[PDB]
């Protein structure tokens, strides 16, 4: 009945003892990576910030600086991601994605399509405080087409409240989305962007259902997942996030590991950002939709302490 992550507050938390444990794991020429990853993956993000404070008070050193030099590679990147304050994670990920012509549209689409209006409001406020600019201005400056416009509408976080189902509106919206897809999402973009971006989640769930009966196929089938452009990818992420945010992010994890190579940036990002929100539900959708557990997939694609920390973040095997 509730969303649910895999990381919770550690019972009997003593930030000073945890700071000594992390310092003992790093003081000297050696490194106890096992002790570091066991402690940090079992402490909540808020507790990690308290350890960071006690670490500086007791020893006069910066914990994040110590971890960066003591650790290397993907394990270091995972630990650094876990130490970033939860209030700042998405805003930092978006600013990093908005890098000129090398803009990472996947990160923009992933965060902006799957975050709630309340989360997007906090992101916009934190983004301004950190980088001196507005997220909208940075988005408009680095994106184009109606992909930019759909990102702007979603960022406004003005989605209608979950209210009573209006059958006349569901029929009119499903008809319009069918005619927009017939034109390959290249005509009257403001029209379907307004439907995708400002209609309530429960309303759009019904619109997607009325779309199935009217057209004979689900609305996702009008967009090729691999070859489609940015707007169509964003539409696909919004539609899937409307159905189930954990299902969309589980599919995102799945394709980050399917095939050759591993999208470790996406693996780390989704694992960490959702660790205290809905990573458990993501695991449930992962097992249900891809016939294998998130745990077993991480075990087969990663290595070293990076794999150890990822599996502990995952929590447990499924099935
Ligand atoms: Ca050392
Ligand atoms: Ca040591
Ligand atoms: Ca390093
Ligand atoms: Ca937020
Ligand atoms: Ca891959």
């Amino acid at each position: 009945q509730v969303l649910r992550g895999t990381v919770t507050d550690f019972p009997g938390f003593d930030e000073r003892a945890d700071a000594e444990t992390l310092r003992k794991a790093m003081k000297g020429l050696g490194t106890d990576e096992e002790s570091i990853l066991t402690l940090l993956t079992s402490r909540s993000n808020a507790q990690r910030q308290e350890i960071s404070a006690a670490f500086k008070t007791l020893f006069g050193r910066d914990l994040l600086d110590d971890l960066k030099s003591e650790l290397t590679g993907k394990f270091e990147k995972l630990i650094v991601a876990l130490m970033k304050p939860s209030r700042l994670y998405d805003a930092y990920e978006l600013k990093h994605a908005l890098k000129g012509a090398g803009t990472n549209e996947k990160v923009l689409t992933e965060i902006i399509a799957s975050r709630t209006p309340e989360e997007l409001r906090a992101i916009k406020q934190v983004y301004e405080e950190e980088y001196g600019s507005s997220l909208e201005d940075d988005v408009v400056g680095d994106t184009s087409g109606y992909y930019q416009r759909m990102l702007v509408v979603l960022l406004q976080a003005n989605r209608d409240p979950d209210a009573g189902i209006d059958e006349a509106q569901v029929e009119q919206d499903a008809q319009a989305l069918f005619q927009a897809g017939e034109l390959k999402w290249g005509t009257d973009e403001e029209k379907f962007i307004t439907i995708f971006g400002t209609r309530s989640v429960s309303h759009l769930r019904k619109v997607f259902d009325k779309y199935m009966t009217i057209s004979g196929f689900q609305i996702e089938e009008t967009i090729d997942r691999e070859t489609s452009g940015n707007l169509e990818q964003l539409l696909l992420a919004v539609v899937k996030s409307i159905r189930s945010i954990p299902a969309y992010l589980a599919e995102t994890l799945y394709y980050a590991m399917k095939g050759a190579g591993t999208d470790d940036h996406t693996l780390i990002r989704v694992m960490v950002s959702r660790s205290e929100i809905d990573l458990f539900n993501i695991r449930k959708e992962f097992r249900k939709n891809f016939a294998t557990s998130l745990y077993s997939m991480i075990k087969g694609d990663t290595s070293g302490d990076y794999k150890k920390a990822l599996l502990l973040l995952c929590g447990e095997d499924d099935c």
